[PDB]
């Protein structure tokens, strides 16, 4: 081919044209986004049911509702929480890419059904269903700075003027509020109330009909009357839309022409709907509103465009409106992506450095240099080929690709600078006949290298994901190479193509240097030896070698985790979040940017009891050194946040991949299995957990991932009283309910916008257990009674949340390996642990440990099939069962080099490192097929000689070698392997080649020649 | 899709069928006329019952049998347990009550319900202790029924 | 009975909820005095309707 | 799908009541499985003929 | 604060007009660059073009 090319090198230009075309429709056409989908696809059902308690919620919700989760397809496992408040979670994570809009629907269209025994109360305020993900793009908050705007104020302006704007914006793939939007709120006071003989029912039954719609006649319309000309419309009843309006409805009359509205019962105000989060951001009323991707457009457009739409329109609604971005997930990837075509543009720079030096030209350094650049760019129209998309999996793909990229350019141009010098025909015969001895190889090391790489878009879940982003990328990257060396390049510098000391100073070294291996071939199996070492020793490496994902990295933004003991409270959980607060305001200003912490969050399950605070620093810019970032601006936090009280505050830097598979960690559900109830489980629970801390050998931190049994206050209805009395269970329940628990009756329209309205009383009257009694019933002949008349009181305990795996009572229970000792050797004592419970008690995986565990080891069968066809290929590039034996024992020399980033280095085993790992495989048996060919040709074509020739064959070699070996390493020492903040798989990227090249080469020179020989004669005895 | 499309019709009438229908859930499904497989579960110490079995059955194994995929509907060759409340005429016609009555009696004595909690979710100047108020729950042996107060 | 009254009551709600929707060109409501309503969304083409 | 029945209960076997065994009656599978297998048997076989 | 947009036949049609000035474009440099591999002469398309 590149013979009827070098020939027409106009063509192989306009090849060179379209291929760059196209990626420049696909650079535009392309996502960019900071990771891809790498999680299975969850949904959540979410219930609510004001003032329930857990069994009251399980068994009136969560059940049934499972119980009917039963013919949608694909679902992995599910898991349910219902917990103290009215709530339920009920995520339903699913087979690794399925359909998402097919699950959800079906999930749901299967509730659809379900709801039919759904109560009444829970029908109405709506399950909804919908996505995993509970963090994206970006945060924006609303904040006052006047005192002016509490809460709901806040909140509701959002929803009621911008939550829209945004929601429709190029991106915005939903929006969603950090507060709730004004509630027609109605707060009841038994005694004001008492005082009519008037229960909060009649209250409710009056707000009924006095805000309704009724239907209500046209005037013609139907059939009508001979010759009629009236048609209009009649305009029945219609929602109150006010406090006042509402303050006045005719709860009571008695006979003095009596006048019992409302307000004389309560009192109407504006309020929210849940009162129960208590939002700020700096000290401050707060209400912000997350905002996440929209599946396929870009983290970069969008979040501009929302910053954009926010910006058009703060020139509205009084006071400070004053709209802060806690939370963007926006420099992080910019800031990526600028160091990332840094790292190309400037490893290209480094090819023409490094090539002045290896050869005296530039019509020739200006090659690899038209090339690299049109192998990128076609690598990005494959990428869009293949749907992918530019996030920092993609990218740093392709960095760790530069060096496969590069070395395939100088590869070619030099073989034509050995040629066209050593006795040699012009740029004509110079290249084909250079281009004729690597043709071959240069294909041929395609196979062979896409052997060592396809294998990697196979793997497991969440993870295979990951690393089929970094598999198609080098694939497509590399694979493109070869194809645009095999047409561009011939081509290209055989058009072109024509110290004081180096020169003839490196024509020294060389000659110095094939001496000695002379010798080394002399001897020979002598090395041999000295290799079987270098063997062993990578072994006892790559077991000590520390496992993992991707590195965690700073972020800009960490978590702080206020936890306040049992039966805690607001009130006195904001003033930890206020220290929280204080101890990163004050002792860190050049550092904490805004906290944006709220209590009753805390993913642990909500409650006045827990928040949770988010702070988000200033620019990694005004952060110096390392006390200035994350690890070490949380560590400081942490420690200096206990000395505090009986109130458990964490920090923590949010895990690489948001949504995903974190600590190298354990997930355990103890399930149920029979009868056993809430109480023996919990005895199974604790009986494992403790088993488990007396083994901190097979090391370990188990934990309960959920609550305790708290303390419960108990009424208790006497039926037969309440008969006996002359008063309906309804009126009771109701009115304790509603007086309590809060009851909604219906909507009303509030400048615009339907809005509920809710029924509760005061706080005042509802506090303490004490208060119960303030509360009466009408009975039968109004006679208004009291509770002790009918109910009595108990404290109990019970749970506060309320577990269940797959359809089925469960626990949740979650440690760590154990500094020693390995994720599935852990496993597996905490399965045995498990084995020796009381019957009932089953055990089952999720998370991470259902990857780990289904999946998970995979590395060996896969690899078998890369070696193995490394192989088949390798030795139909050479006709030999044997030959090919020689490319391969490389293998070893390339890892020691990158495996000494553990005793130079404090890293570990993980995704950025096996895919450089793979990376330095490559450079390094293609070094051996070249090589190992030049030593071939001789022998095959002009006999050049047992031995004569691998030491002509290295002796022509050692430059290309040195050559890219040279770009290289200067390649990835930049920013990659020294560098302050957005960074991180940066080390992990270099420190992995940086290393693993060194050896890749400093032992490749020697040995290869060896290695070629050793076997070429072996092969032919005694 | 066509499960589905289906679904977006039916729908439209479930706010028309009997209550009673309703509340029995309507099922839509899709699949194979004739069975897949057929699963035995017998006892071998005469140690429960054809019924106590047929109950074991749905409440164990009728679950994630039906929520697995391509199991597309498991028939159950039996019924789970339910409540129980053979009447009786001569009596409720001599102590004078129907079941009307009787019935009213069961969802009141026999249901599980939502009081509010005393750490009053919006709550008062300044105070410390919060937590839920239970009231009546869900019967839950042969036993509470009966003995419900007619 | 209820001219506006549609148009905030269910037509909004069905509305301010089309979002994310991939491949959505754009939607066209309109409420009615008989309380019907119909949003419409119609979609960038060759989209896969079902 | 059957596999994934047959391995579900197969995880739910360990507790059951007292004395209660799954049984097999009236299952398809393992004629589709030996059947397609048979044919196989055959192509190795006259394999061997020829 | 009042302005405008177009639906069925017209977002068609504006849709369809700003288009041509890239049909045309990208289609011609498609065809020099197919002359040029093929009559495998830099400059021989120039006069076709022309
Ligand atoms: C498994 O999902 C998660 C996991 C972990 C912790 C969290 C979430 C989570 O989803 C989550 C939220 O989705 C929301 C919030 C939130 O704090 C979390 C998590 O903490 C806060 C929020 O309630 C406010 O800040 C309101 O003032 C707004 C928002 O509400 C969402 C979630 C509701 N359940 C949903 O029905 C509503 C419309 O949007």
């Amino acid at each position: 081919m590149p013979n009827f090319f070098i020939d027409r090198p106009i063509f192989a230009w306009v090849i060179a044209i379209i291929i760059m075309l196209a990626g420049g429709l696909a650079i535009l056409k392309l996502p960019v986004a900071q990771y891809p989908t790498i999680a299975p696809p969850a949904v959540t059902i979410s219930a609510s049911y004001p003032g329930a308690d857990a069994k009251t919620v399980q068994d009136t919700v969560t059940q049934v509702i499972e119980q009917n989760m039963n013919g949608i397809d694909n679902l992995m496992y599910m898991s349910s929480n219902s917990d103290s408040t009215g709530t339920v979670q009920i995520t339903l994570t699913f087979e690794s890419g399925t359909d998402a809009d097919i699950a959800q629907v079906q999930v749901q269209n299967k509730l659809q059904l379900a709801m039919p025994l759904l109560p009444q109360e829970v029908q109405q305020q709506g399950v909804s269903v919908e996505k995993s993900s509970s963090s994206f793009l970006m945060v924006v908050g609303v904040i006052n700075t006047d005192g002016t705007m509490t809460q709901e104020d806040i909140s509701d302006y959002v929803a009621a003027n911008m939550k829209d704007a945004i929601s429709r914006t190029s991106g915005v793939g939903d929006v969603q509020l950090f507060g709730s939007q004004y509630a027609m709120r109605i707060w009841m006071n038994p005694n004001e109330l008492n005082k009519f003989q008037l229960t909060p029912v009649d209250v409710i039954t009056a707000i009924k009909a006095q805000n309704a719609q009724v239907a209500a006649g046209q005037l013609g319309g139907t059939p009508p009357v001979k010759g009629q000309q009236l048609n209009a419309s009649i305009i029945a009843q219609t929602r109150l839309t006010s406090t006042e309006e509402f303050g006045k409805i005719l709860l009571k009359v008695n006979q003095d022409g009596s006048r019992v509205l409302l307000r004389d019962v309560a009192k109407i105000e504006l309020g929210g709907e849940n009162y129960d989060i208590i939002a700020e951001f700096n000290g401050q009323p707060a209400s912000g509103l997350g905002i996440k991707l929209a599946t396929g457009a870009n983290a970069l457009d969008t979040a501009a465009a929302i910053r954009a739409e926010l910006a058009k329109m703060e020139p509205f609604f009084p006071s400070g409106l004053k709209i802060v971005y806690p939370y963007d997930t926006t420099p992080f990837v910019k800031i990526s992506i600028h160091e990332v075509v840094k790292t190309l543009v400037e490893a290209i720079i480094l090819v023409f450095l490094v090539m002045y030096l290896f050869l005296q030209n530039f019509r020739a350094t200006l090659i690899p240099t038209i090339a690299v650049p049109v192998v990128l760019l076609g690598t990005f129209a494959v990428l869009a080929a293949f749907g992918f998309s530019i996030n920092t999996l993609t990218m740093f793909g392709m960095v760790l690709a530069i060096g496969l990229l590069v070395d395939d350019a100088i590869v070619v141009v030099e073989n034509v600078e050995r040629v066209m010098a050593e006795e040699g025909l012009p740029p004509k015969e110079a290249t084909r006949k250079s281009m004729g001895q690597i043709q071959g190889a240069l294909v041929g090391i395609a196979m062979v290298l896409s052997a060592v790489f396809v294998p990697m878009a196979f793997f497991g879940g969440s993870t295979g994901a990951i690393y089929r982003q970094f598999s198609i990328t080098i694939v497509s990257a590399m694979a493109l190479s070869v194809l645009v060396a095999l047409i561009l390049t011939p081509a290209l510098c055989a058009t072109m193509l024509k110290f004081g000391w180096f020169n003839r100073m490196f024509e020294k070294s060389t000659h110095h240097y094939t001496d000695s291996v002379g010798g080394i071939l002399r001897s020979t199996g002598r090395y041999l030896v000295l290799y079987l070492i270098i063997v062993v020793g990578m072994a006892y490496l790559f077991v000590r070698l520390p496992s993992s994902f991707l590195p965690d990295e700073d972020q800009g933004v960490f978590m702080t985790m206020v936890q306040l003991p049992a039966g805690a409270t607001q009130e006195r959980t904001q003033k930890v979040l206020n220290e929280v607060t204080h101890y990163y305001l004050t002792k860190e200003k050049n550092n904490v940017e805004s906290v944006f912490a709220v209590n009753g969050f805390g993913f642990a399950g909500r409650g006045q009891n827990t928040g949770i605070a988010f702070v988000s620093l200033k620019d990694w810019a005004d952060r110096p050194g390392e006390e200035n970032k994350v690890e070490a601006i949380t560590m400081r936090a942490t420690r200096a946040f206990s000395q505090i009280k009986d109130a458990m505050v964490f920090a923590f830097n949010l895990p690489a991949i948001v949504e995903l598979g974190t600590a190298t960690g354990f997930d355990f559900e103890l399930i149920d299995q029979a009868g056993l109830g809430h109480e023996k489980l919990t005895q199974a629970r604790n009986q494992l957990l403790a088993e488990a801390a007396k083994h901190p050998d097979m090391l370990t931190s188990v934990r309960p991932n959920g609550l305790e049994d708290t303390p419960q206050f108990k009424i208790d209805i006497d039926q037969e009283k309440a008969q006996a009395l002359g008063v309906s269970i309804n009126d009771i329940n109701t009115t304790l309910g509603a007086a309590w628990g809060g009851s909604y009756v219906n909507d009303f329209i509030d400048r615009g916008r339907v809005k509920k309205v809710y029924v509760m009383s005061e706080a005042k009257y509802r506090m303490l257990p004490d208060d119960i009694g303030d509360w009466y019933v009408r009975a039968a002949d109004g006679q208004m009674v009291p509770f002790s008349a009918f109910s009595s009181s108990r404290w109990e305990y019970g749970s506060p949340r309320l577990e269940r795996y797959n359809g089925l009572p469960s626990m949740e229970i979650l440690g760590q390996a154990a500094p020693g000792k390995s994720t599935g050797e852990a496993m597996e004592l905490m399965e045995q642990l498990a084995s020796k419970l009381p019957t009932g008690v089953g055990y089952d995986w999720t998370g991470m440990s259902y990857q780990e565990r289904l999946s998970g080891n995979q590395a060996p069968s896969l690899y078998a099939i890369s070696l193995i066809v490394v192989f088949l290929c390798l030795a139909a590039l050479y006709e030999s069962w044997s030959i090919p034996f020689s490319v391969m024992l490389v293998v070893p020399l390339g890892v020691i080099g990158a495996l000494l980033a553990a005793t130079f280095r404090g890293l570990t085993n993980d995704v950025y490192f096996q895919v450089g790992l793979l990376t330095t495989i490559g450079l390094s048996a293609k070094n051996a097929i070249l090589i190992v060919e030049f030593a071939k040709d001789l022998m095959d074509k002009e006999g050049k000689g047992l031995i004569e020739a691998t030491l002509d064959a290295v002796r022509m070699r050692l430059r290309p070698i040195l050559m890219t070996s040279l770009a290289f390493i200067l390649g990835v020492m930049p920013l990659v392997i020294s560098t302050g903040a957005g960074s991180g798989a940066q080390n992990a990227v270099g420190t992995g080649v940086m290393g693993g090249m060194v050896t890749a080469t400093v032992l490749a020179i020697f040995f290869v020649p060896v290695f070629f020989v050793v076997v070429r004669r072996r092969f032919s005895r005694k």
